[PDB]
């Protein structure tokens, strides 16, 4: 029944048809389930184990390596008995590696979900209905309730459906819709239609949401809706509704596709200028039943040579590396390439109520009256330390640790806080945190009470259960409490009346302790205590009073006020009728004000650290809260994103405000304001949504569900670990801590990561480019292959592998952060960088065939071929006479490629000194400036000597031990590319902008 709010309490009992004493019969109960099905979420957490792999593979450039595979699949299928012995090793190579991703990386999600599951489902969910099965109320599965059923709640219990309060038990009913709304104080309950159909969640006063929790009292309600009909539900919807369109990182290899898939016309353009040359030779031994087999192997021969195949291994590793590292703070990244992500974030949303807050009630400022002479009156003004219930805080005066037990004044107002209470706080030992028990701002006054310790009771020795009620517990053992008056809404305070308790003080008498709104209880009070006495309430007494009550009401503090006061002389029980709260008010006259109270939901302590280092990063800070503006705005002052006295006009919008805004300015306004309160979920989502069409990275914060649509249109996601299990499964990251600042930290992680990343992206293609430039030198041109594919395979993937990772622990400067954001749209590898890699990269080949094929032609040790005749050494076999040599095998000898590869890996070595920095010399930046760079090296150089000794090796790799004459000559071949990238550096410092 939708819109059960705008009906009356009969016209949701007819529409089901339900008694309201008895509840459902067992009949109409499987009827309705048949009706409505369970109450319940439809069975989340999607993707399963097969889903992960599938999209794993859906990788752009996975897909062009495993495409490669196919076609050098054809190519090691169409070898004969030469070099096949591993020829055919490459497809399960690639292969392994392909199945050696799909399996870190699911792992990964599985992973993640666990450390996400975190006690969330541990307990149980149970609801109190009553059904005409039985009198007594019934405790079943939330699951098996069904809308019409008939629901008892009462003070912590979590709201197990969307549920028409029908009768409130209590005299008030108070609701913690935080989870939900984002409403900072708890709302109070009536049962009477709100007529607008259109009213929000914050406006049906009358209806109480599933996953809410009851602060305080005990209601009788008939279920209205359940499973997806319900808030949560609608929510778990729309946040399923809008998409995850890609990732930041993933964005930027998908775009290095392109870099590749060119080369694959760039082929094609070398490759035509040598197939026409035979569309003018009548030759017909071979058509296209035989002649062909050379065309369409060399593609692949470069193909392979052209993919860096270390890479998506490196980043995997890299990525992951940084994962672990946020992890030693708490950091639970539930996706890998976000790890980076959160580091090009321009923009950080963050929510209010339970993300930038605490969201517990705490006292934190108190006074009472110092002296009061004639038209003079002197206040003591203290304030208390601490951010949430637990008991662990101070009591200052002018910022100096003082003992409250010492102010009688204080005594007394201890004594109020504690009595005139109806709940108390406790420590949850399985959370391992303290929890409130009944009504947030009646919690705070209980850990006032804990933290000023008016009798000094003994607390240093007690454990954290005992620790929670110690001084609480004394005060109780002083006064006996008779009764409660129970706050009303129109009297705004409440009061206990007690009795004298130990014989210590049996000439006192009886007491009444009372609470509430300042203005009506001050305006109650004859007199007023000064320490342990007390004057009479004259004007300028109460002028005093109320000015510093107005101060705290508003300006830096906007606190909630609570004005403390006892009734000295109070009524005889009999002369005191209980059964209506609207005579209380009168009982509560003729009182003694004693002090007040201001209280607030705290920000958490390192927020206002964490927002200045982000705008030293260039990262903006927006608030986007479901809460009322008032306290929207106070909070954003309290942790420096409006300065204290800052004019915020048109720098934060409503809901409303921001609506009647015209689409351009709204979107304008996303870049100017810093603070949108009394917003619906879908606003936050919107808000987002704008930022990111100015093509800025985004990142949300949030606990509650009003926040997951939002956190996942982020492109990257932040849940508090003690938020609610939607949020976190709409997020990338998780604060297990709740420590905000983690946040920068992440952001500065994510920065470290990415620049090392582009990095072993350099190096590692440098190879590629060296490669294929021989390839084209002796294919179209003439000297026998000097590398060849199974040769270049293990260069690529473990002679240049540990190096990159070791780029991975790569030092980054302790300037990072304290510089802004980079591009959204930057490319990446370009520009000076291109070129940077092209030379280094078409140096190598001068460096392969070169000092390799040295060997060939001036090698103390090899033939002494002309070079025409090795640009021609295909013709040996045949025109033989023309070069009379010997053996037309020695072309396929190992000891050229064996000198060619030797000069790429050792290439290799040093460069990986250099891509060290972008334009610094080596001189400038050393390169012991990363110790593992030179283990790597170490370990990568004892691998080659390792593939040139041990006999299996040498023998599948068709290379041959180079000699220390030829290994001096690739050392001179090798060597200068570091004076020509050292010039190109220094032209780039000097004369250029680097
Ligand atoms: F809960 Be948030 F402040 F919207
Ligand atoms: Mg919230």
């Amino acid at each position: 029944m939708e819109a059960a709010h705008s009906k009356s309490t009969e016209e949701c009992l007819a529409y089901f048809g339900v008694s309201e004493t008895t509840g459902l019969t067992p009949d109409q109960v499987k009827r309705h389930l048949e009706k409505y099905g369970h109450n319940e979420l439809p069975a989340e957490e999607g993707k399963s184990l097969w889903e992960l792999v599938i999209e794993q593979f859906e990788d752009l450039l996975v897909r062009i390596l495993l495409l490669a595979a196919c076609i050098s699949f054809v190519l090691a299928w169409f070898e004969e008995g030469e070099e096949t012995i591993t020829a055919f090793v490459e497809p399960f190579v690639i292969l392994l590696i392909l199945i050696a991703n799909a399996i870190v990386g699911v792992w990964q999600e599985r992973n993640a979900e666990n450390a996400i599951e975190a006690l969330k489902e541990y307990e149980p969910e149970m609801g109190k209905v009553y059904r005409a099965d039985r009198k007594s109320v019934q405790r079943i599965k939330a699951r098996d309730i069904v809308p019409g059923d008939i629901v008892e709640v009462a003070v912590g219990d979590k709201v197990p459906a969307d549920i028409r309060i029908l009768s409130i038990k209590s005299t008030t009913l108070r609701v913690d819709q935080s989870i939900l709304t984002g409403e900072s104080v708890s709302v109070i309950k009536h049962t009477e239609p709100v007529p607008d159909p259109r009213a929000v969640n914050q406006d049906k006063k009358n209806m109480l949401f599933s996953g809410t929790n009851i602060a305080a009292g005990k209601a009788l309600g008939i279920v209205a809706t359940t499973g997806v009909s319900t808030e949560i539900g609608k929510i778990r919807d729309q946040m399923a509704a809008t998409e995850q369109d890609k990732t930041p990182l993933q964005q930027k290899l998908d775009e290095f596709g392109e870099q590749l898939s060119k080369v694959i016309s760039l082929i094609c353009v070398a490759v035509w200028l040598i197939n026409i040359g035979h569309f003018n030779d009548p030759v017909h031994g071979g058509s296209w039943i035989r002649g062909a087999i050379y065309y369409f192997k060399i593609a692949v021969a470069l193909a392979v040579a052209a993919i860096p195949e270390g890479l998506p291994a490196v980043i995997t590793t890299c990525l992951a590396l940084g994962t672990r590292r946020m992890a030693k703070k708490n950091a639970i990244v539930r996706s890998l390439p976000s790890v980076e992500t959160l580091g090009c974030t321009s923009v950080i949303c963050s929510d209010k109520t339970g993300t930038l807050t605490t969201n517990q009630m705490s006292v934190c400022k108190m006074f009472i009256i110092d002296k009061v002479d004639g038209d003079f009156c002197s206040l003591n003004e203290f304030s208390i330390t601490g951010s949430t219930y637990a008991p662990e805080g101070e009591v200052l005066k002018n910022d100096k640790p003082i003992r409250s037990g010492q102010f009688d004044g204080l005594v007394e107002l201890a004594t109020i806080c504690a009595l005139c209470n109806d709940s108390s706080l406790d420590f949850n030992e399985t959370k391992g945190v303290y929890e409130k028990v009944g009504e947030a701002t009646e919690t705070a006054l209980t850990t006032l009470v804990e933290k000023m310790n008016v009798f000094n009771t003994e607390v240093r020795n007690l454990s954290k259960v005992e620790r929670a009620n110690a001084c609480n517990s004394v005060i109780r053992q002083l006064m006996k409490k008779e009764f409660t008056l129970e706050f009303s809404r129109d009297r705004k305070s409440m009061s206990v009346y007690c009795s004298p308790a130990k014989s210590s003080r049996a000439a006192v008498g009886n007491k009444m302790f009372v609470k509430g709104a300042p203005e009506g209880v001050i305006d109650r009070c004859n007199y007023v205590r000064v320490g342990t006495t007390r004057v009479p309430m004259t004007g300028p007494v109460k002028e005093k009073i109320l000015s510093v009550i107005k101060e705290w009401g508003t300006g830096r503090d906007t606190l909630r006020c609570l004005a403390l006061a006892t009734r000295d002389t109070p009524p005889k029980r009999e002369e005191m009728v209980l059964d209506d709260s609207s005579r209380f008010m009168e009982y509560e006259t003729d009182l003694t004000f004693v002090g007040v109270v201001g209280m607030l939901d705290p920000p958490r302590k390192e927020v206002m650290g964490s927002i200045q280092l982000c705008r030293d990063a260039g990262i903006r800070v927006i608030m986007i809260t479901g809460d009322n503006k008032g306290t929207a705005i106070a909070i954003c002052r309290r942790i420096g994103i409006f300065g204290e006295n800052e004019e915020v006009a048109d720098r934060a919008y409503t809901g409303r405000e921001f609506d009647d805004l015209p689409l351009a300015e709204q979107r304008e306004a996303c870049r100017r304001a810093c603070c949108f309160a009394r917003v619906e979920p879908s606003h936050k989502s919107k808000i987002v949504e704008y930022l990111q069409s100015y093509d800025e990275i985004t990142a949300m914060t949030g606990d509650g569900v009003n926040d997951a649509p939002a956190l996942k249109k982020a492109e990257i996601g932040i849940a508090m670990g003690s938020g609610t299990a939607v949020a976190k499964t709409a997020s990338e990251m998780v604060l297990a801590d709740d420590n905000f600042s983690t946040i920068v930290a992440a952001v500065e992680e994510g920065r470290a990561i990415y620049n090392n990343m582009k990095q072993f992206i350099r190096y590692l293609i440098s190879s590629n480019v060296g490669e294929v430039v021989c390839i084209f030198l002796t294919a179209a041109l003439g000297l026998p292959e000097a590398l060849i594919p199974v040769q270049l395979l293990w260069v690529n993937l473990v002679t240049d592998g540990l190096p990159a990772t070791a780029l991975g622990f790569n030092p980054p400067d302790l300037d990072i952060m304290d510089r802004p954001p980079r591009s959204p749209k930057e490319p990446l590898i370009s520009g000076w960088l291109f070129f940077r890699y092209m030379a280094i990269g078409g140096y190598v080949g001068a460096a392969t065939v070169g000092a390799a094929a040295w060997w060939f032609m001036y090698a103390e040790d090899g033939p002494g071929v002309t070079y025409h005749q090795l640009t021609h050494f295909m013709q040996c076999t045949e025109d033989h006479p023309h070069f009379e040599g010997l053996d037309c095998e020695i072309f396929e000898a190992p000891e050229p490629m064996t000198m060619a590869l030797s000069v790429l890996v050792t290439i290799e070595m040093c460069n990986a000194l250099n891509s060290l920095s972008e334009n610094q010399s080596l001189m400038r930046m050393p390169p012991w400036v990363n110790i593992w760079l030179l283990g790597s090296i170490c370990l990568s150089m004892s691998l080659h000597f390792l593939i040139l000794y041990v006999d299996p090796l040498p023998m599948i790799f068709k290379l041959k031990a180079l000699d220390l004459t030829q290994w001096l000559m690739v050392l001179k071949i090798s060597l200068p590319v570091i004076g020509l990238d050292e010039i190109l550096k220094f032209i780039a410092r000097n004369y250029l902008e680097g």
